[PDB]
């Protein structure tokens, strides 16, 4: 029922000069142009979707483009639609979710396997790799982060969890969910509180409120849209640096206007370049690009 | 049960200098700045949501803005979330849908009532009024257009139907669905074939395929998205003229690059400025703004 | 002394798939890829430099790119460096200027010959050809516009004059300078008043003040910068539609924010799609991209 | 005759939150916000123009802005237009240039005086201060570097020389020109060989060829442009890290793609963090932002 298997998992490799939306498997991976080299020079970013979704959705493809259009980025979108239960939503959602939930560790091993090859067969340093995951894909990402460590490879430079799935993980121990230790830097974007979780999970946790996303609708009816805003938020931050600025999580957070690079953080690829750590409040707009300020820090 | 009432219908009125997202009713309407004048000079456009939705969602507010930012547009977003069952999705979808569908002529009569006022008390000419409506909203708009003709006001200059609901309407008589005679020009955008309908409904029917929108995911799992794409596609056509060019529906459609204003049409507020009528094929891209060609015709 | 001669005039043809910064002549031209076909289907735009300048300069290469990048554009930059005295700035500037000024009708004839060839041998319709010229290159382009008429080819769709040289032209009759009659649409960008001229010369005259451009320096020391600011402005307007919005020229010009498409005009390739004609005022910002509004109209 | 005096020297002080393009003097400096504190925590950078120029030109303000946009930077732009002969350009260039060159040490002393204050009264350590100078401004900057060492302050962390003026300095003793001992790190950008000089002057010398800048025009006609390019190239390196990558100078320079932080250096604020020292060849593009690789190292 909505099964897992390595031959069933596929990838889409995108570089500035390779937008062929073709799918590769661990076999056909070497047939990719960028993989015809002996050394891969680009920054590598894996993107993994969650429950009942797929790599070729608008939101994830946009993210792949905003990265690939930066120049030295090789993007690998991980597609596990089958094990994610996407190929069959016929009823019992709660049973399905629980199946895809448990498949998260396997897709994570898959990612780690591909990672081992980039490192040992293409000379890609771990400092050059990042994982990006949404909902269940976020836990997938961390399990991958745990696995590479086990494989004696070291830690990923950064793992970005886009609104990490809450049910079945909220109160798990660090070993059974995305966790602040899975990479050198773990960046968490929180947007929904039913499909997602307010629970703190990374080096830095950005609390884009963090529930009832503005413009998404009513509190629960709009839950799925608030869940998806995490993917769209991160994309705008890749596109426009400092689009979203976060302030030290407070009951009376200061305004973004008062920010300095010593206590606030610009959500995005360079979040780790800012020294402050922990939870941050991050106000947002109701329509794209949602940015909460024009200045940079 | 998901009931209708004039006093329950609200409006959000937007103009370049009146972004107040406040709600008015046939009573509080006269209190709006734009309605304190004795003659409204703007082009007036009604925007109406469909099943289990509401006027202040991102997509529609973004449409209301793309219009108001042009300058002489007064935008009236029709909100009927209760008659549309928004406020109570508690199980039985098929029964609810039927009440919302039934409520369409009522909201339509409501729109016609606001039109008779624009016409008679504010001197707005029917040539200056357009209706836009999504899913059930489209049929609502059609009823409004039929209603005004019965009221002796003549026809609206145009009614735009974005992916008109199919279940309960696809095989209706012209009098019980949005129809090509409900306005001087009726522009229909087709994007999904289960929630929407492939059947011809207007002066011009743009078939952005028209099912399984690109980037929306798998066939049925991405139906809700495909259905919503029509609101986004149009909005983008409002923002960028000719974003989406349609070629005469062919089993072997010619490329958009070969188009001339004589056989092709730019989906939008000015589609009627193009002579070709009938069905058109409209290729689309997988990510906003989806446009299919840089050229203008 | 700073002589004119057909073989000394050279061209650079840039298409999306041909950025070979190679020079061709009326001879070696047929050897260019795009000219190996029987018919050229791209939109054609000539770009002509001014006194003591040349085709392969930054600003003109930037404009060539901003065009080509927009899909169906075939860019031909006219290089007449010797006839423009570039190749010999040895003293008496005022004498050299007069030399180049006389050569302007000759380079114009040349462009007209090339136009005759695009039309007759490649079936390039005049409606598909535009000329952009700066300083002395504007007059050159106007003379080109005259020649083609004289040649019985009809008119260019549009001639765009970026800060037309003032000295030796400002008070010439229409037959001896760029003139509103040289093409169907003539777009004049005014930026400096000593090197350029305030006099009206087109269907539309945009007065980006029009002298002492912001950020150019002191009134007369920055003359040369204000003069070049015409080319840089046009490029940003090809890049960003409505980057620069002109309001009706007035003693007390309304602000750009109050604009609508019926009285304002977005400087650029699409200016003529805007109904208002005449002189416009265009406030500008002091640093690239200089745009004066985020809204489009 | 194009005279010098402390009173006449003015500064523009810019911080992320203080874009007031106001001028201050040794007297009015204390009236600046950032200077009301008892300490200045920002990283501080001086930017000094050269012959017949000024602090408020487009290129320099763009640079000021590109730094301040980096969060912790107080940018002080040194304006000495009168002593640089900007306010009188009337005839004899070689004599005027002779006077401005003479005034360079005076302006350097001024800069050194402002530095002693930053150090002694605002507790800004030398480690946090950088000087950036163009043409004569480069030598002025180097004179300030000498002066601070004379003042018992220690060295400036870095001095960046943008196309240092060649005539009247090219063959001077280290004491009468910008020199590799003027700061802990001295970064020189070479772009023109007549206004500038190919002679080595720093810890590292980047040879953006280093003459006849591409896109600047003919060999001597575009000398002034080639000379200003160094200001723009540096501005882009602050904006895009590794925009311009330097390769060991060779009669057969390897390409930038084969680069590694071990043998190549990214021109910019962080060049000194790259191990390789000496002369580098730097290939460049013909139009903004000129960058020569998309990779970072
Ligand atoms: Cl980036
Ligand atoms: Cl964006
Ligand atoms: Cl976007
Ligand atoms: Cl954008
Ligand atoms: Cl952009
Ligand atoms: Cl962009
Ligand atoms: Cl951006
Ligand atoms: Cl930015
Ligand atoms: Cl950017
Ligand atoms: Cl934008
Ligand atoms: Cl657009
Ligand atoms: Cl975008
Ligand atoms: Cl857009
Ligand atoms: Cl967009
Ligand atoms: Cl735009
Ligand atoms: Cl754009
Ligand atoms: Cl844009
Ligand atoms: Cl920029
Ligand atoms: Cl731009
Ligand atoms: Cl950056
Ligand atoms: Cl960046
Ligand atoms: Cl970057
Ligand atoms: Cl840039
Ligand atoms: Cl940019
Ligand atoms: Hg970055
Ligand atoms: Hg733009
Ligand atoms: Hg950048």
């Amino acid at each position: 029922p909505c099964p897992y298997s390595d031959d069933t998992v596929k990838m889409i490799i995108l570089t500035r000069e390779n937008k062929k939306h073709d799918f590769y498997t661990l076999d056909t991976i070497k047939k990719h142009n960028e993989f015809k080299k002996s050394t891969i020079k680009h920054q590598v970013v894996f993107i993994t979707h969650g429950f009942t979704s797929s790599a070729d959705t608008e939101n994830f493809l946009a993210m792949a483009k905003a990265l690939s259009d930066k120049g030295n980025y090789l993007v690998i979108l991980i597609d596990w639609r089958v094990a994610a239960c996407t190929e069959e939503m016929s009823g019992i959602q709660l049973a399905y979710y629980s199946y895809a939930a448990s498949n998260t560790r396997l897709v994570g091993n898959y990612i780690a396997t591909v990672t081992k090859m980039l490192v040992q067969k293409y000379n890609v340093p771990m400092a050059n790799i990042r994982l990006i995951g949404h909902s269940l894909g976020a836990h997938t990402s961390g399990f991958a982060g745990k696995k590479v460590q086990e494989l004696g490879l070291g830690k990923y430079s950064e793992i970005i969890g886009l609104d990490p799935a809450g049910p079945s993980f909220k109160s798990n121990d660090c070993s059974e969910r995305i966790c602040k230790t899975d990479a050198h830097y773990v960046q968490i974007i929180h947007t929904s509180n039913h499909l997602g979780t307010l629970v703190t999970l990374g080096t830095v946790d950005f609390m884009n409120n963090g529930y009832n996303q503005p413009g998404c609708g009513l509190p629960l009816i709009g839950e799925t849209c608030s869940h998806t805003r995490a993917v769209k938020y991160f994309t705008e931050c890749i596109k426009h640096e400092c689009c979203l600025i976060g302030v030290p999580q407070s009951k009376k957070p200061q305004p973004v206007s008062k920010c300095t690079r010593n206590e606030c953080v610009c959500v995005g690829l360079n979040a780790k370049t800012y020294p402050k750590t922990g939870s941050f409040y991050v106000p947002v707009e109701s329509k794209a690009p949602y940015c909460n300020n024009k200045g940079k820090i």
